[PDB]
């Protein structure tokens, strides 16, 4: 039937995580058709990998995971969601608590 752009629903708060733990971020996302999504940190891009996993449910929930976080991963993360009808953009901070 009808379709439309991605929009805001819910974003995570500024996290603070002990060095070497598992952690995750979870962004609710609602647009039709299902948007393409890209990621950033401090003004440059972030690709996915085996420790930096990226998945999105058809139920409208995008997840961004850290298998083993390190002090160099700290900063302002962002992402952008795009479909044929429009664009939306989201931001969060990560304060990685070192153990030196």
């Amino acid at each position: 039937g009808a379709m439309g752009p991605p929009r805001f629903i819910q974003v995570p708060e500024n996290m603070s995580i002990d060095e070497g733990r598992f952690c995750r971020m979870d962004f609710k996302v609602s647009g039709l058709p299902a948007p393409d999504v890209s990621w950033y940190l401090n003004g440059r891009t972030v690709q996915s990998d085996d420790l930096h996993k990226m998945i999105v449910s058809e139920k409208g929930l995008h997840s961004l995971i850290f298998e083993v976080v390190r002090a160099s991963d700290a900063g302002a993360y962002a992402c952008v969601a795009k479909n044929r009808a429009g664009e939306a953009t989201f931001t969060v901070q990560l304060d990685v608590l070192a153990k030196e």
